[PDB]
């Protein structure tokens, strides 16, 4: 199954160390995310939100980058990754109204998306979820996980990201700290 | 709402003329064909299948393709429009597995599948849901309606498709012809 849905309430796998919200309405505050593998229907006892997302085929990256990405990415899991973080992310109708080659263009050509995450590479395990499809509030659910001395590190990313070109299509973020219980 | 259910059964706006189960699995005959503009969790009971995919961003097509495709590519529900395929495929894991530079060779530098499919407009019209990310056992439903003046070249356009690159990662396909009621 290819669905994941994250419950942000009083139950769940990962404890909510804070949550900043970055850019456009944020998500409230709660005790702890439950990730579940499949869709929820129905909201969780005592919970505040469920965002969902599915697991998805390359857009952008070419080969010899899924190559690149293939020789230094880490697995999910590590017993050393007990930081995560939930950052739900959505860009704005003007980016995806453009072709493919042009945002193919803004996200590795201009902003560097793939160069600049392979830095980040073997500290930072990530996973990507797509959601706009499914009609949510947000585009994207993405998902980092990685030891607590990759945490500077992973701050620095998240600012070298906000400044590029890509970054000027998003129109809502929020970060949501996790540690794994 | 950019998700749409096609109800194979007794009832809807199509009455199916053929369907020809072109590779794999077929599909079930039935009267008709029911189209609905969102989701449906429960299935009519004469009703035999149900598919089901959502309306979604470009995948492929570069600016220019986009604008050739804009200065002719004819609406859809056309008073002329009476004839109408629905063809469901699915495409090989050796396809998803590509990454994105592969595949846009594929269906474009080798394929040509824009620059052969432009040569059937305005005559066809279409639209592309995506459905392989709900976990249905097709990866696409592909929907084209023209004119009775059409069909002979909407024919051949099929046996040019089905005789490219990219169509040696097609593994299940079927038409269902239908007409508007
Ligand atoms: C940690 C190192 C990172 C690496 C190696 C990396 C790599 C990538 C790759 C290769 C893609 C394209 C996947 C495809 O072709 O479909 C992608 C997409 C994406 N990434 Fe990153 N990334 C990293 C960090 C980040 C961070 C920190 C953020 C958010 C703050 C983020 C947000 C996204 C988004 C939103 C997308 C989807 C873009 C779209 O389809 O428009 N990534 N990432
Ligand atoms: C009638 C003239 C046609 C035109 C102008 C045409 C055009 C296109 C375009 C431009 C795309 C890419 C959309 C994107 O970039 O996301 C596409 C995708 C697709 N088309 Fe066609 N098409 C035509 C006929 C056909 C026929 C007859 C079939 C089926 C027999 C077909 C099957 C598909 C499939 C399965 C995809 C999805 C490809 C993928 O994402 O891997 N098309 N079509």
């Amino acid at each position: 199954n290819n669905r994941y849905s994250f419950i942000g309430g009083r139950t769940g796998q990962w404890q909510v160390v804070k949550i900043r919200n970055v850019l456009g309405p944020g998500l409230q505050l709660v005790e702890k995310v439950n990730i579940l593998n499949g869709a929820v229907a129905e909201i969780p006892l005592d919970s505040a939100w469920r965002l969902q997302g599915f697991a998805s085929n390359i857009r952008y990256a070419i080969r010899t980058e899924l190559e690149a990405l293939q020789a230094v990415e880490p697995m999910l899991n590590r017993a050393e990754a007990i930081l995560a973080v939930l950052i739900p992310i959505k860009k704005s109708a003007q980016w995806w109204e453009m072709a493919q080659d042009e945002r193919r263009d803004i996200f590795e050509r201009e902003s560097h998306h793939t160069a600049v995450g392979l830095e980040y590479l073997p500290g930072v395990a990530r996973r990507l979820l797509h959601c706009r499809d499914l009609g949510e509030e947000f585009d994207f659910l993405t998902w980092f996980e990685f030891a607590p001395e990759h945490s500077s590190a992973f701050n620095e990313l998240l600012l070298r990201m906000r400044a590029s070109k890509e970054w000027e299509y998003v129109e809502r973020e929020v970060e949501v700290w996790l540690k794994r219980l």
